[PDB]
This record gives C-alpha cells, sequence and structure tokens, in this order.
C-alpha cells in the first residue's frame, strides 16, 4: 500500500524540490499545502481532526496548546539526527515547550526594518539611521519618509513588544497601562505617515519600490531584496536588527496527536535534520535553520548575513514573546483597533 504524508506549512518557507527529493528518496507520497496567516493555522488546529500529519506552529502558540492536547510528544528514538539542533535554539524553544517535548525547532528570525538602501538615504542622507529604531519610530524621521511608503506588520503582539523595547519598558510587560498608554501615545503620534497595517503586502511592495521602509519579518525582507534582484530592477532592499535590539521568534515542526502517518512523518523530520537538506531550504527562503551541524553548508550569502544568522552581541540584544494572560491580551488587541482607525 501507498505512503502517505501531508505537511501544512507556512508559504514561502522550503526549498522548490525539498519534496521532489524526499519522495525520490523514500517512495513517500507526500500532499504539501500552504497557509500565510497563523491564523488559520491555529483555527484549524484548535477545531481539530485537520488530516495534517504535519503543521508548523510558532513556538508561542505550541505553549498555549500544550495542555489541549492538539500535539502528541515526538518520539525520539525515531529521529537519530536530533543531535544536530542546536542545544542554544532548543533552550529557547523549551521556554515555550519543556523539555522540547511536542517541537521540532526548524526556522527562526527577527521582526526588524526591511528599507530602500537607496531611498533612505536619498531622504534622510547618507547616515540614515538604518541601524536603530529612530529611523521608523521617531515622528520626524516617518514624516519625511511617508510620502516613499511607509508599512507596519499588522501584528499587535509584535509591534506593541516592539515599541516597548524601545521605550525601555519590558517588552513583555503585563501592565496593561503599558499599552494603552506610553505604547499607544507614539503609535498614535506615528500613524498619520503610515500606509498601511500588512503583514505580507509590504513583501511585494519593498522588491518593487513601492514602499520605502517596513517592519517586517527578516528572511521575508530578505526574500523581497532577492527578488528584486532576481528582477534586475535596481531596487536595493536591505534588512536591520537595529541596535536597541528587536523579536526573535521560533517555527517549529509538530504533530498533531490525531496524525494518521506517523512513521512517514518521523521520516520527514529525520530528514529535515540532514544537514544538506535544511542547509539548502535556508539557501533559498532567506531564514536561519536551527540544525547547528547545518550552518557550514549554508551559502555564505546567507550563513554570513548577520541580519539573517546574528552573531553573539546581536543574539544577546534579541527578547522573546511571552505568553500573557488573557486579559493582557484583549488589551492589546483593543488598543491596536484604537491605533489603526488613528
Ligand atoms: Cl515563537
Amino acid at each position: 500500500e501507498q505512503k502517505t504524508l501531508h505537511i501544512y506549512n507556512w508559504t514561502d518557507y522550503i526549498a522548490p524540490d525539498t519534496v521532489a527529493n524526499f519522495e525520490k528518496e523514500t517512495g513517500i507520497k507526500v500532499v504539501y499545502d500552504v497557509f500565510d496567516s497563523n491564523e488559520v493555522l491555529e483555527g484549524k488546529l484548535m477545531a481539530g481532526s485537520t488530516g495534517f500529519d504535519l503543521v508548523v506552529p510558532s513556538a508561542s502558540f505550541l505553549e498555549r496548546q500544550l495542555t489541549a492536547g492538539v500535539f502528541q510528544p515526538l518520539d525520539k528514538s525515531k529521529l537519530p539526527e536530533w543531535k544536530n539542533l542546536d542545544p542554544e535554539l532548543l533552550k529557547l524553544v523549551a521556554k515555550h515547550d519543556p523539555d522540547n517535548k511536542f517541537a521540532m525547532p526548524y526556522m527562526w528570525a527577527t521582526t526588524g526594518i526591511g528599507y530602500n538602501v537607496d531611498k533612505v538615504k536619498a531622504v534622510l542622507g547618507e547616515n540614515a539611521p538604518v541601524d536603530s529604531w529612530d529611523l521608523i519610530l521617531k515622528p520626524e524621521n516617518l514624516e519625511k519618509l511617508k510620502s516613499c511608503g511607509v508599512s507596519f506588520l499588522d501584528d499587535p503582539e509584535e509591534v506593541f513588544a516592539t515599541v516597548l523595547n524601545y521605550l525601555g519598558k519590558d517588552p513583555n510587560s503585563t501592565k496593561a497601562d503599558d499599552y494603552t498608554g506610553p505604547a499607544t501615545d507614539l503609535l498614535l503620534k506615528l500613524r498619520p505617515n503610515i500606509r498601511y497595517f500588512h503583514s505580507s503586502q509590504y513583501i511585494n511592495d519593498l522588491a518593487n519600490g513601492d514602499i520605502c521602509v517596513a517592519i517586517g519579518w527578516a528572511g521575508s525582507v530578505w526574500q523581497a531584496s532577492n527578488r528584486a534582484k532576481e528582477a534586475k530592477n535596481g531596487v536595493n532592499v536591505s534588512f536591520s536588527i537595529p541596535k536597541e535590539g528587536a523579536m526573535a521568534w521560533f517555527d517549529v515542526f509538530a504533530m498533531p496527536a490525531d496524525a494518521k502517518n506517523k512513521d512517514e512523518a518521523y521520516q520527514f523530520l529525520n530528514y529535515l535534520l540532514r544537514p544538506d537538506v535544511v542547509a539548502h531550504i535556508s539557501d533559498h527562503v532567506f531564514y536561519a535553520n536551527a540544525n547547528k551541524a547545518a550552518t557550514p553548508l549554508v551559502s555564505a550569502e546567507v550563513r554570513e548575513n548577520p541580519g539573517i544568522y546574528p552573531p553573539a552581541d546581536v543574539r544577546a540584544k534579541l527578547f522573546t514573546q511571552k505568553v500573557q494572560d488573557p486579559k493582557i491580551d484583549r488589551v492589546r488587541t483593543r488598543a491596536w483597533t484604537k491605533v489603526k482607525s488613528g
């Protein structure tokens, strides 16, 4: 009988031939579906009976569901290359998944500033503060960049944390007043200069020159940069992990508790743990993978990019998302609607 495997992953988060290569090597039929919204994935998981054997949630969402019985523990004896994973990244993911019981770290990155090098330098000068959140969180700078286009993510959790860190508050403040007060105060001063709040349109807009500065996910900004280079359109997109720090986050593979094809799922996970497999993915999607054995195999342009693989001094400035109580979640959501309506 045919062996089958159903995977649900983000768009633009695998190499073009990863699945084909796996099928050639193993004889397993893969059904590979994609989503571009975390809201979509989580709704399906909470409803249950998804039909997926492997899914790719955020590490933070995993914490919220470790008690909901959504996932089943990973049998590490079926993953002999588990030893290839970076122990430091396992520790960070274990903040949401104690003892790394349910999740295999896949890729990770930061939320920083993507920008058009030429347009930012034209408007703010040669010494534009591209190494600082000042570039996009000082109203005086956004007023000058307004005409060339400014985008923020449509993501209250990441944007509020970014603002709180910049203001010198706890990035993960549990104080409702921090969100409704100082954080909202700054966002309302910036708001008239922001063209839109959206978590994917900025990728193509950066690549085509339609916006000049964005809050964005590192690898997606690097994808925009590469798309502009492949189009030979002369647009120069870069990305900055600013000097004040930034949020780091981790996407993981996990196995729904009702998965029908568990043996095949473990074959695919151990396939991903082979160093060349995940290095090849990083080469194509411009995200750092969590496999320490894989790093030397990654192309120089990606591995040596400190906005993809940050060195120790930059990693020390990164913070991670803490899961908040529902009451803070709702304050955050309410305040974000007010910010956007401004
Ligand atoms: Cl995360």
